[PDB]
């Protein structure tokens, strides 16, 4: 099971402003949709409520400590262990955010899909710092910038840098 971070962030790692994306880039969201197709989306409750609804074609799994928390068309997990058990047969899952959710899955992450937006927005939640020396870029692509997607941004994908033995 591949554990993958799926994230869009600005030049200071902003991922949200008052439980919202500070930007509107439909093309980016269509990239997310294409990329996570057939695979679970793992998200914290706040991330989920900020998104607004179950994202179709997709196993939506909500991570909250709240044991009474239920929403229709979703699965709820209360810990990382619970998620791994729910996804026992999955090829790959996408940790979909909540800064706190990324931190929870950090010791398990194998793959990073990071959209970097070349701009500084106002924000209050951040993608946590990571040591990128442990990571190796395998794919990059400049996002579509137009009327509907005003900012410049790039899709990046990273895998573990393998150590050469001494
Ligand atoms: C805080 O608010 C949000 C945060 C995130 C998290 C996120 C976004 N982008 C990247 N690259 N990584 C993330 N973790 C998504 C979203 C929304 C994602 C959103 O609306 N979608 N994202 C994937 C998806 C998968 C299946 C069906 C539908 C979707 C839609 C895309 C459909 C479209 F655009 F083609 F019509 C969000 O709400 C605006
Ligand atoms: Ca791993
Ligand atoms: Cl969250």
């Amino acid at each position: 099971m591949i554990v993958s971070f799926m994230v869009a962030m600005d030049e200071n790692r902003v991922i949200g402003k008052d439980n919202n994306l500070p930007w509107r880039l439909p093309s980016e969201l269509q990239y997310v949709k294409k990329t996570t197709m057939g695979h679970p989306l793992i998200m914290g409750r706040k991330n989920y409520e900020a998104i607004g609804r179950p994202l179709p074609g997709r196993r939506n799994i909500i991570v909250t400590r709240n044991e009474g928390y239920h929403v229709e068309g979703c699965e709820v997990a209360h810990s990382v262990e619970e998620v791994f058990e729910l996804c026992k047969n999955e090829e790959e899952i996408f940790i979909f955010g909540g800064a706190q959710i990324y931190d929870l899955f950090l010791p398990y992450v194998d793959k990073l899909y990071i959209t970097k937006i070349h701009h500084a927005f106002e924000g209050d939640t951040f993608f946590p710092e990571m040591d990128m020396t442990n990571w190796k870029e395998v794919f990059v692509e400049k996002g579509l910038t137009d009327e509907k997607n005003p900012y410049t941004y790039y899709y990046h994908v990273y895998e573990k840098q393998q150590l050469v033995p001494r």
